[PDB]
């Protein structure tokens, strides 16, 4: 007895590289044993059991085997779907069709990741897609050689693109995107991170008083990647020609100080990122000089005396007064001590009022401030 042949197992499609062994799943029953038929729809092609010659080979079992996939740019009749046909005494059998398509994995990169240059904090994203890929190739990423993953917050690696939502100075590197499938692995070209910092100061100048003829020292200190350029400059026109020096740790000196080199005086550090400046003044000390200087006065008994005496000096001078041979001073901010009959003004003035005999004598108005000291007096004389 004879049976009508059937195909019993059906193949699947299955995708291999190119010199990469491939093998399909066909199976067919029969009496006799049926010869299984393989054409790339119509077309015959050449296997071990017709030819002794051929390179395809061809199992006993039904399912074909191929050792080397034919494909260049001459010749590539490899490539292509097939179907498995069982053939008996009597009857005709087809098997269902499988994809049996030849793998590849271009050279070149369809997007290279690109350099990217930001300041600390700021995000920081990269692009990318695989070469022409078939399977159609999965990316992922390496930095400084080293695998990169999810698993930081910060760090999301979604579609084609590599993202940070702040950067972090250890975000650094060289960064580059990978394609991988069944053929291979594919790195594109390098793609480095640099994570800028701006300048900021270590030490900022600070104010300082100096008298005329001598010396004035502000210090300047600066941060920054890149390393920033510290420079000088006066606000009010320009440093004095023949009478500066910045040292190599960027402190600014100003010898032999004259009137004209008061004023405010900036420290600038810069780099490609940005820009910090700190200021500080200079004020040129100036001894004290009298502009109002008291006048010798006779006074009835019983009556009110002013003695004017004002002052001018940078700084502003103290004013205080003293009676000849004697060591109680007199202040327009403190109570006087002896007699309240006494008084200094807010701008250095002494009233005497109710004016005795005992208070004839020299009164002496003194002035100064850490520049100098200026000295006068005027008489008082009493009357009946």
């Amino acid at each position: 007895e004879d049976f009508p042949p059937r195909i019993v197992e059906h193949p699947s499609d299955l995708i291999v590289s190119k010199g990469e062994p491939a093998t399909l799943n066909c199976k067919a029953e029969g009496r006799p044993t049926p010869t299984i038929e393989w054409y790339k729809g119509g077309e015959r092609v050449e296997t071990d059991k017709d030819d002794p010659r051929s390179h395809r080979m061809l199992l006993p079992s039904g399912s074909l085997f191929f050792l080397r996939i034919v494909h260049g740019r001459k010749s590539r009749p490899d490539e292509g779907v097939y179907v498995c046909v069982a053939r008996n005494y009597l009857g005709e059998a087809v098997s269902h069709n499988a994809s049996l398509e030849v793998a590849i994995l271009r050279d070149d990169f369809r997007q290279n990741p690109s350099d990217v240059m930001v300041a600390v904090g700021e995000p920081a994203v990269m692009e990318c897609q695989p070469p022409r890929g078939h399977p159609e190739p999965t990316i992922s990423w390496k930095k400084d050689g080293s695998p990169l993953d999810d698993k930081d917050e910060r760090i999301t690696i979604r579609g084609g693109k590599l993202m940070i939502t702040y950067t972090r100075k250890s975000d650094a590197g060289k960064y580059v995107c990978v394609g991988t499938n069944m053929v291979g692995e594919r790195e594109s070209e390098v793609a480095e991170l640099t994570v800028l910092e701006r300048p900021s100061f270590v030490k900022r100048p600070s104010n300082l008083a100096v008298t005329v003829d001598d010396s004035a020292e502000f210090k300047c200190e600066a941060r920054g990647d890149p390393v920033p350029t510290v420079r000088w400059r006066k606000d009010d026109g320009e440093l004095p020609k023949s009478r500066y020096e910045i040292r190599d740790d960027h402190t600014l000196k100003i010898r032999k100080v004259t009137a004209g080199d008061m004023g405010s005086y900036t420290c600038v550090a810069e780099n490609m990122v940005g820009k910090a400046e700190a200021s500080a003044t200079l004020t040129v000390q100036e001894p004290p000089h009298f502009v109002v200087k008291p006048r010798d006065q006779v006074v009835a008994l019983g009556r009110t005396v002013t003695f004017q005496c004002e002052a001018t000096g940078n700084p502003q001078p103290a004013i205080f007064w003293r009676r000849e041979g004697s060591q109680n001073l007199l202040f327009s901010y403190q109570p006087p001590q002896s007699s309240s009959r006494f008084s200094v003004s807010q701008t250095g003035d002494l009233t005497i009022t109710n004016v005795q005999r005992s208070d004839v004598g020299y009164y002496i108005c003194q002035t100064l401030n850490v520049a100098g000291s200026i000295i006068t007096k005027a008489y008082l004389e009493v009357t009946d």
